[PDB]
């Protein structure tokens, strides 16, 4: 249920192509995103594609250097990137999209790809006690926030993310009650309450910016529990 696959080592200025196989759900009906991951920092939105192949958008970080792809038939999401720069290191995820409310639900595991600021405002960390009230607010613009509904994701250590909360504040099949999203114009924020030991993660609150066109991803907040 999504593999990545065709990472390496590259040289600046070089060429590269990924791939990600689909398993479980049919593959043609949702639009599929790569999201990349730097070494050891947050999340970074790269390019999507409609199940259509209709509506493509890139990363302004990426714009006209890669090129996403799909072949519905064969079941797998393709990458193709060039001119690719030291900076373009990172992990690549490919995330199946919600056609309904814009949300991750799938991610894969990651393939890494080696060469040898945001506009929206987490805090980087979070401390808090085992049983106490813990809120993560993420502050976005008139453009992003203000106007589209936010996703939050909850990555834990090595693991790729989870969809933690979307729609605003709908918890997915799993999530559990302890866990509850808002949004109050331009801010959104994230609430756990009664913090438990496991909630040791790393949390990233997503908007569609319909400005930039482009997904906007939170500078993340890394949850300590005490």
């Amino acid at each position: 249920t999504l593999k990545e696959s065709g990472g390496g080592l590259v040289k600046p200025g070089g060429s590269l192509r990924l791939s990600c196989a689909a398993s479980g759900f049919t593959f043609s009906s949702y639009s599929m995103n790569w999201v990349r991951q730097a070494p050891g920092k947050g999340l970074e939105w790269v390019s999507s594609i409609s199940s259509s192949s209709s509506y493509i958008y890139y990363a302004d970080s990426v714009k006209g250097r890669f090129t996403i792809s799909r072949d519905n038939a064969k079941n797998s999401l393709y990458l193709q990137m060039n001119s690719l720069r030291a900076e373009d290191t990172a992990v690549y995820y490919c995330a199946r999209q919600v056609g309904a409310t814009w949300a991750f639900d799938i991610w894969g595991q990651g393939t890494l790809v080696t060469v040898s600021q945001s506009v929206l405002t987490q805090p980087p960390s979070a401390s808090g006690t085992p049983g106490q009230r813990v809120t993560i607010s993420c502050s976005g613009s008139s453009s992003n926030i203000g106007s589209n509904t936010v996703n939050w994701y909850q990555q834990l250590p090595g693991t790729a993310p989870k969809l933690l909360i979307y729609s605003n504040n709908q918890r997915p099949s799993g999530v559990p009650d302890r866990f509850s999203g808002s949004k109050s114009g331009t801010s959104a924020s994230l609430a756990i309450s009664g913090l438990q030991s496991e909630d040791e993660a790393d949390y990233y609150c997503a908007a569609w910016d319909d400005s930039l066109n482009a997904w906007v991803f939170g500078g993340g907040t890394k949850l300590t529990v005490l």
